[PDB]
């Protein structure tokens, strides 16, 4: 039903130590990186947002991460889910670390939420008051700075974000133009802590008022 | 069953009156676009086919268009279908008149074909007699010139994109290589409005063909 | 269940016998492709594997291959399954001949192999004893040479390449990042053909341990958070 958080779930977690050269070559991994962590969900940016938290918890680096064609509910195989995320470290010990950080995150109450009675229309609105090295990479901000993380599916994203810009002085850093790969659309805006959280409540509110309404103009 | 049409549905349309000026940017709109509108539904081609006649109804240009993986059967939310479409224009009345004539465009009896029994394979074959801004320019053509919009399954589009232009008097202005995002591919054809009605039918003809001997290729 | 063959169905086959010079432009055709040779089936992978074989059995080329999104179970019409091949050759008999030997590989015994009790996780493990030159061409060796073919979804396939990698003295040629269109993953090695043989081992061993424990890591070490 509306506001419902959708759980996000981890279908898969794997450790790789000693990862051979010829894969690392093709991953174009740095020297220091020996161990991997493989993890796979069913819910990409809950996911690419955990995997940034785990970069402030241990000495990892997030080094390949992908969503899958047509999303989770389109899967084949009962693991592949909607994502894999790559982390990359020293040792065993810290990838354990990190993956560690990761299942916190995902298991913390944060997830997709529900705009309509049959869950049919879903949004992502979080709010990162101090990104880790992967999303302000991807946001191309300083490290540590706050991000809006927003996402709902084509149209209802490109209205909402349209509400969103015009609710608080914050700037659009990455446009997730869609379709993503899952076809859904979104983006990472910056500004201070206080201006994200003020986006991510106007985004919330537009993404309502379209799945309320979608054919009114 | 073979030869009815199957019905596209408009799922969601919107109007931003003031587009932010961030958004403008990301978009990257001309000073000029104000406004924006918004469309989605759950037939992609149908769609780039209305949207190119909406530019001809209004001072409307289409800024974004692009289709969604694996089709509108394979959608995960209730509004994405297989399509989104944006209009831009210099005002919401503009912009409102070209997603009326978007609309109207949809709901007059365009569509996809079936092409069997059970309508698991299905066709378009549109001839647009007079292309407004959006279609010619993604053709390499004139304004006002003629194209044949032709899209089947992959094996069944090339298979009569083939027939199409040994039966008709026309050339290749885009070929949509099999995948598009949808699993289909096709191509924009030009010559004369007789010459791409000709293609057309020929290329229907060859996609039922395909349909009703799929494996046979002795002889 | 687990190791049952998944068996690969071809869904169309057309010969277009004179192609016309707009479609040999787009499709960039050499001088002496006269005719084309189109195919679809519901597995991509086998299906490669068998249009390099029809290389080896007639005088035509791989032109074009693709796997359509989300893979053979999400197909929206009955003829499009998961990927499309095109064979060009001089003339229709050629085509003819290539078309044949796609079809006679595809029955003959290969698949994906299935990984667990509900068939939910298959994986491809293929010793390609001798490539002909679409795999050749493909993975960068000379065409004769041993290939392991090895797909699996994304992360089986991370870990089992990785075993694989260890177990015998192969090279990587090609790695296939997750997700391919079909949202699967992997990667052609090369080596000798025992070489191959051992990847391929201990490539399907690896892919049915996470299968049977996906997230024993939870157990080990998650334990009291
Ligand atoms: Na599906």
């Amino acid at each position: 039903m509306k506001n419902d958080l959708i759980r996000p779930n981890v279908l898969s977690v794997k450790i790789i130590s000693n990862v051979s050269p010829e894969m690392a070559k093709k991953l174009e991994l740095e020297p220091h990186h020996k161990s991997l962590g493989l993890i796979t969900a069913d819910c990409d940016d809950v996911t690419y947002t955990a995997l940034d938290e785990a970069t402030k918890a241990a000495e990892v680096d997030v080094v390949y991460a992908r969503s899958m064609y047509a999303g989770a509910g389109n899967a084949s195989t009962k693991l592949a889910g909607e994502v894999i995320g790559i982390l990359a470290g020293p040792s065993p010990a810290e990838v354990r670390s990190g993956l560690n950080a990761t299942l916190d995150f995902i298991d913390s109450g944060v997830g997709f939420v529900s705009a309509n009675e049959d869950d049919s229309i879903c949004y992502y609105a979080q709010c990162v008051s101090r990104t880790g090295s992967y999303l302000s990479k991807t946001a191309g901000i300083r490290e540590g700075e706050a991000l809006a993380y927003l996402v709902a599916p084509p149209l209802e994203a490109m209205y909402a974000l349209d509400a969103a810009l015009k609710a608080a002085d914050v700037e659009m850093c990455e446009f997730f133009a869609p379709p993503t790969e899952t076809n859904f659309a979104g983006a990472l805006l910056t500004g201070s802590q206080s201006a994200c959280k003020a986006a991510c409540d106007a985004f919330a509110e537009a993404v309502q008022s379209v799945a309320s309404n979608p054919l009114g103009f």
